[PDB]
């Protein structure tokens, strides 16, 4: 059938089509993976990603309709919001199960949307509809059992996430002269990586250079990063391997590194639902990469970068601090030390960047972990979150959580709650 752009794409390949939101589309076919499709315009025939798109007869063009969101990145989507501020979210875990999140004086309002047995929805007993847009049009008009009405769907800010530039099966070779390398970024901090701007595929990146004093490294890293496909892990952009110098290219993510940004912000905007926004996308990114087997070996918050709307990315750019005690011992790294160095990080989310073991000299670390000392509750740290800590820093590996085990927690901590509310209380008591 036909579709509906939900997202602008300017074309920058040659067989790319660009596309405005609202336009009308037909779909001839898909590329390997269906990540791209061959669209036809009334402009033109070409290639678009598949997720900027959406059938005419679907959920999704509606802009209050968000899809599989928890109820905490409700929360964050209604952060930025007002009064009548919604959206409309489906279950991830169990499908067809909808809910209303609907902010009202600093407060997000969560309602199931029951089904009757002739098909018909409803929150109300009273004002059953045979389609969802009616309900949802019913209830923009009167509040007829919400706090309020709901006049402003919650704004999709981030344009779905892209792996690579291309819909070609391995076209990461690009063409060096295209992009604009700039100064080094973050004042020299991260070594040879770059600010650049991509004119041609509208992109500001960030450029990782190889010069003398190796290769062998440097191609593996671009090989490994290849194979990491996440919308929470950096994603390869292209690569200039054929003649030196070597780049590795990743979209420039405006907020720096997370250590930084932490320390650095605005506390009333960053509040308890951002910061708990940002520790799950973190979780899910691990989550993928234990499902892969990958030992990321340096997770902490400087290793994290963030973009627009508080998008984080796991990245890989003293650290005894984060490093779990057989790894300290006997130099065995796993998932299992990765968790660990998790729960250090939510407890550098948790006290907006501060260095873990205030007091302790690093010499004595691993001798008090072995006499179960662990690091205090931060001030205003809700319990479930300190006990997830805890359990990240079992001293026996295997009795660790694992990650998929961890996002699982994220997603069912405070679901008849705020953690907003769960703060507000641990500042009180
Ligand atoms: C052999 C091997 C590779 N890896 C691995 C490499 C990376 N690469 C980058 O993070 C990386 C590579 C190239 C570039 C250009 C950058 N970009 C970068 N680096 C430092 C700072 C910034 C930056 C700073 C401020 C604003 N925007 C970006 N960007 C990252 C990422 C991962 C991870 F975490 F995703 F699993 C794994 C591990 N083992
Ligand atoms: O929101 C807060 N904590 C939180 C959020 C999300 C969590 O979950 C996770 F999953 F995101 Cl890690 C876990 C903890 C928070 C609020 N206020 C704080 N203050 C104390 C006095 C006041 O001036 C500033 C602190 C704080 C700063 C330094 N230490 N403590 C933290």
């Amino acid at each position: 059938n036909l579709f509906v752009a939900l997202y602008d794409f300017v074309a920058s390949g040659d067989n790319t089509l660009s596309i405005t939101k609202g336009e009308k589309l037909r779909v001839l076919g898909y590329n390997h993976n269906g990540e791209w499709c061959e669209a036809q315009t009334k402009n033109g025939q070409g290639w678009v990603p598949s997720n900027y798109i959406t059938p005419v007869n679907s959920l999704e063009k509606h802009s209050w309709y968000h899809g599989p969101v928890s109820r905490n990145a409700a929360e964050y989507l209604l952060s930025s919001g007002i009064n009548g501020s919604f959206l409309v979210r489906e279950s991830e875990s169990s499908p067809g199960q909808r809910s209303i999140s609907l902010r009202y004086e600093g407060r997000v309002y969560h309602y199931r949307i029951n089904t009757a047995s002739d098909g018909k929805l409803y929150v109300s007993s009273e004002s059953r509809f045979n389609t969802l847009a009616e309900l949802v049009h019913h209830h923009s008009t009167v509040a007829d059992g919400l706090i309020t009405t709901l006049h402003y769907p919650a704004p999709k800010r981030n344009k779905p996430t892209v792996y690579g530039v291309s819909p070609n099966y391995d076209k990461w070779e690009m063409e060096r002269t295209d992009i604009t390398m700039k100064h080094k970024l973050g004042g020299g901090q991260y070594g040879e990586v770059y600010e650049g701007v991509w004119k041609k595929y509208s992109l500001t990146v960030a450029v990782k250079t190889l010069k003398e004093d190796e290769v062998e490294e440097f191609l593996k890293e671009a090989a490994v990063m290849k194979e990491i496909k996440h919308p929470n892990l950096v994603q390869l952009l292209g690569v200039c391997t054929r003649e030196p110098p070597f780049y590795i290219i990743i979209e420039f993510m405006t907020y720096g590194n997370l250590l930084d940004y932490l320390r650095e912000c605005n506390r009333q905007e960053v509040n308890a639902v951002v910061l708990l926004y940002m520790a799950t996308q973190i979780s899910s990114a691990m989550e993928y990469l234990e499902k892969k087997n990958f030992i990321h070996r340096n997770l902490a918050a400087r290793n994290c970068l963030v973009g627009e709307n508080h998008l984080v990315k796991v990245a890989d750019f003293f650290p005894i601090k984060w490093t779990a005690p057989e790894s300290l011992a006997y130099n065995k790294f796993s998932i299992k030390s990765d968790v660990w160095a998790f729960g250090v990080l939510l407890w550098e989310i948790a006290t907006y960047g501060m260095s873990p073991y205030p007091g302790i000299d690093l010499s004595q670390v691993y001798e008090l972990l072995e006499k179960d000392y662990r690091m205090e509750r931060p001030e205003g740290c809700p319990e479930k979150v300190y006990e997830l800590m805890r359990a990240c820093w079992q001293w026996n590996p295997s009795d660790r959580p694992s990650f998929a085990e961890i996002h699982q927690a994220f997603e069912t901590m405070f679901q008849e709650s705020s953690i907003s509310d769960e703060v507000e209380k641990e500042l009180g008591k």
